[PDB]
């Protein structure tokens, strides 16, 4: 019921720009067990493939990591102290390595137990940008119960649930933008 396809998003240039980094995304995806096409879609959607992108809240670089949030999570998972600096997050190789780690952190953490890889992919794009917590709580206040209910859905039912029930209108739009980006990636071989 969110009008999430409006306005139409043309993925062509954002993905063309995100694809410049694909040699890195291939290696980061291999290192973290993460799909390089999901990494590429998230670069296209979050930064437009601009390695110097900086958000209003100082999310930095191709995969829009915030030093005091996503960067801290990447440092904690790695057993490192403190948080990355702005300069480290601007480096395309390190930015993408950290975004891939954050995707692994979401997959192996809050979203652990999701069975269908396509449902997991939709869950990750919505969680990356809007929070794994907010998404899970649309299903249930018990995480374990939310994963159970998600595992009873196919990808189309998952999207339909997010479109009808997610408080954030951008949540279902991330899934739409992901599909536009996967379509545009079909033109790159």
């Amino acid at each position: 019921k969110h009008d999430y396809t409006n306005p139409p998003w043309n993925a062509k240039v954002p993905v063309q720009r995100a694809m410049q980094w694909m040699p890195i995304s291939q290696k980061a995806g291999a290192a973290w067990g993460v799909d390089p096409q999901l990494i590429t879609a998230i670069i296209a959607i979050q930064s437009g493939g601009n390695p110097n992108a900086v958000s209003k809240s100082n999310a930095i670089g191709l995969m829009q990591l915030k030093a005091s949030t996503s960067g801290r999570d990447v440092y904690r998972r790695m057993g490192w102290s403190g948080e990355p600096t702005t300069s480290e997050l601007k480096n395309p190789e390190r930015n993408i390595s950290m975004g891939a780690a954050y995707l692994n952190i979401l997959e192996t953490g809050p979203l652990a137990g999701i069975e269908d890889p396509k449902v997991l992919q939709y869950a990750l794009v919505v969680s990356y940008a809007n929070g794994a917590g907010a998404l899970l709580r649309t299903f249930s206040s018990d995480r374990k119960k939310a994963i159970s209910k998600i595992n009873d859905l196919d990808a189309d039912e998952f999207l339909e649930h997010v479109a009808r029930n997610h408080p954030a209108p951008q949540a279902p739009r991330y899934i739409y933008k992901l599909e536009q980006a996967l379509d545009a990636m079909l033109e790159h071989h």
